[PDB]
């Protein structure tokens, strides 16, 4: 459940910045998906997340197409949905999303809130779970989002790292 090397943030109060947006959702919807994704982890740990739109944030969020500077290119529809970097300075903790995906806040692939929540797990130092119902499961599966709360295994995962 934990990323090898046990990379974790030394600070519990982290900032995130939405560098750009997918035009498939309104900016507010994107901001809501991201805000709610972070809250999932914050309510199960001592972690606090604050958004900033200027300056350097701990977790940069951005939608990119194919090659985007970090040598891990996106690949068009499906396949690689997004990826994040383990806790650390610079690009560490950042989360990138494939701009070529259909991004939604519905049951249709892919629900941004869910993918973001999952990616932030990586941003916080969590690895994949074998539990099919866990947010950190390796493959995407829609789950009702209207009242989504961190699944038990994911709560155990973040608690294991940050208490
Ligand atoms: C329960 O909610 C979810 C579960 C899994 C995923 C998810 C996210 C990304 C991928 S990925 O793009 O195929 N794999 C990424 C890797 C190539 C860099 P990653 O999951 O390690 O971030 C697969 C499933 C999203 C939401
Ligand atoms: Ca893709
Ligand atoms: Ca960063
Ligand atoms: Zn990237
Ligand atoms: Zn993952």
């Amino acid at each position: 459940m934990l990323t090898p090397g046990n990379p974790k943030w030394e600070r519990t109060n982290l900032t995130y910045r939405i560098r750009n947006y997918t035009p498939q959702l309104s900016e507010a919807e994107v901001e809501r998906a991201i805000k709610d994704a972070f809250e999932l982890w914050s309510v199960a740990s001592p972690l606090i997340f604050t958004r900033i739109s200027q300056g350097e944030a701990d977790i940069n969020i951005a939608f990119y197409q194919r090659d985007h500077g970090d040598n891990s290119p996106f690949d068009g529809p499906n396949g690689i949905l997004a990826h994040a970097f383990q806790p650390g300075q610079g690009i560490g903790g950042d989360a990138h999303f494939d701009a070529e995906e259909t991004w939604t806040n519905t049951s249709a692939n892919y629900n941004l809130f869910l993918v973001a929540a999952h990616e932030f797990g990586h941003s916080l130092g969590l690895a994949h779970s074998s539990d099919p119902g866990a947010l950190m499961y390796p493959n995407y599966a829609f789950r009702e989002t209207s009242n989504y709360s961190l699944p038990q295994d994911d709560i155990d995962g973040i608690q294991a790292i940050y208490g």
